[PDB]
């Protein structure tokens, strides 16, 4: 089988990767020596998350961002040996760690801001980026901008692509999502849960399908074509173009939810990159999501058990 | 070859995290980072480099934490002749929160067999360009028991002086071997301990203790006594080292300025006085810092001059 010379590819971005450092304790000595023999360090961040999830649903992908120093160094090798493609830009900053303290029960997080990137580096990404796009079809943006980048950074991003007719998945939150929202060049994906989406209105939270219908046909949400909203356990509703949708999910065992918002967005990004059809994106997203949630790593799927969720899964125009 | 080489065989990257509360069970966001190329030896190594004395750190280090630590020398102008190992250097993870010192010390990399017989090579080479040879620290995972003893052979061989600066059952296979360090400093419970007798703080007990065949064949014995001062042994010759008063911000790292200390008087070739006063001035600077292996020379020779050193 040939390599491909196309543009058949997703481009994930991480702009703001980590090596994460996990640590798991029998219990966490306060003010004392606590001695570990089983670290756990990894490429971290969102994207990176949503790019693990792709190369084992077998799409082809392309992972970049900011990455510096000499952790920037480690994250580049541990998608070397993932054999995880990547094309990221370099800054004269270093890439943050973040540290997870798993014990007695807890995890005990300490996240660092991480670099500051400057002016030439922010612009030069922008170039960088638009170079990456003549080779691909689709862009999945997670995670909230690091430190130094105009706060309109991914509006100028989603502007590169919607020139080009690169549809955008959107996973960020708050202000940045926010941000994004207000300005005019619009994301084909977005994906607040239920609770995110009532907030971003300012508005009491409400269940009833006559109302979700209302918020998501809000002037902030104008021009998206996809608005895909997680209800928890009772699967979905989302709103494509004006049809809405009603995703019902099965009664699932799970273990750790962490990264099955990543784990959708992979789903999403898959379905779009093929031009699945409504129902099969829908299914596609929740599966690799629920998956995901059964697994006790993070961000990681098991494909032997996708095909008996995906036909538990209904769909139905409300 | 007027230099002093630093070992540290198990250094790490240490992160150092400032908090204003350590929420547990909950994000906590940080700013002000800290990363640091950690250990001992490396204390050591800096301290001598404020003094201004020749310095060469070695040890083992591995993949981009490795780097990073080799990095961090050459922005502190640090020379190093590290060996590299397949591993990688270790993290070790300091959280500061509310007056309290939450540590998370990692084991570290395995070292192979063909890694320790590699840095032997490595490090008898090294012993052909230095005077002095200081020793920080434990073995990391992998290396036979025997290690130290191996190392100081070849300095015994060179006729190079070792400061070995460990502990517990680590320096009890050296004293137990045939090839001896120069100069131990162990403190007061610590000695008692490698006898496995009871404290006695005892003038007598001490002399005892110190002449006991376990510390055989030692020229210098030192041993802290806390804000007392220092008891030591120089052959037959016993010293009592009367030491002024200081406030302590931070007593961690005070034996790799004490080492320091020690070694740069026997690089130097100074007498039995000047070489316990410098080594417990040294140790008291780092006392009075905030900066773990870090020293303010500017109070050093008043601090010098306060200290009387009785032979008793």
């Amino acid at each position: 089988g040939l390599v491909p010379r196309g543009s058949h590819m997703i481009l994930t971005l991480t702009l703001n990767p980590s090596v994460d450092i996990s640590y798991p304790l029998t219990a966490l000595k306060l003010d004392d020596v606590n001695r570990v023999q089983e670290v756990s360090k990894t490429a971290g961040g969102k994207g990176l998350n949503v790019t693990r999830v792709l190369a084992q649903v077998g799409e082809p992908v392309l992972a970049s961002g900011f990455i510096g120093g000499e952790l920037g160094q480690f994250i580049a090798k541990k998608l070397d040996h993932a054999d995880i493609k990547h094309a990221f830009y370099n800054i004269k900053g270093e890439t943050r760690n973040c540290i997870a303290i798993l014990h007695e029960g807890q995890q005990t997080e300490i996240l660092e801001q991480g670099p500051e990137i400057d002016n030439q580096e922010a612009a030069g990404f922008i170039k960088h980026f638009e170079q990456l796009l003549e080779k691909v079809e689709a862009v999945a943006i997670s995670g909230s901008l690091p430190k130094g980048l105009n706060q309109d950074y991914y509006a100028q991003i989603i502007e590169r692509c919607q020139n080009k007719g690169v549809p955008v998945i959107l996973d960020c939150s708050g202000a940045t999502l926010q941000t994004v929202l207000e300005n005019p060049y619009k994301p084909t994906v977005i994906k607040p849960n239920i609770s995110e989406l009532y907030q971003l209105l300012n508005q009491p939270l409400d269940e009833s399908l006559e109302s979700l219908k209302q918020a998501v046909s809000q002037p902030l949400f104008e021009g998206i074509e996809w608005i895909i909203v997680s209800l928890g356990a009772q699967g979905a509703f989302a709103k494509h173009n004006h049809t809405f949708y009603r995703v019902n999910i099965p009664t699932i065992s799970v273990l750790n939810p962490v990264g099955s918002g990543d784990s959708t967005v992979a789903g999403i990004t898959s379905a779009i990159l093929n031009h699945e059809n409504d129902h099969d994106l829908l299914k596609k997203a929740n599966t690799l999501g629920m998956l995901n949630a059964q697994e006790a790593q993070t961000g990681y799927v098991n494909l032997n058990n996708y095909d008996d969720l995906f036909n538990q899964i209904e769909v139905l125009e409300v």
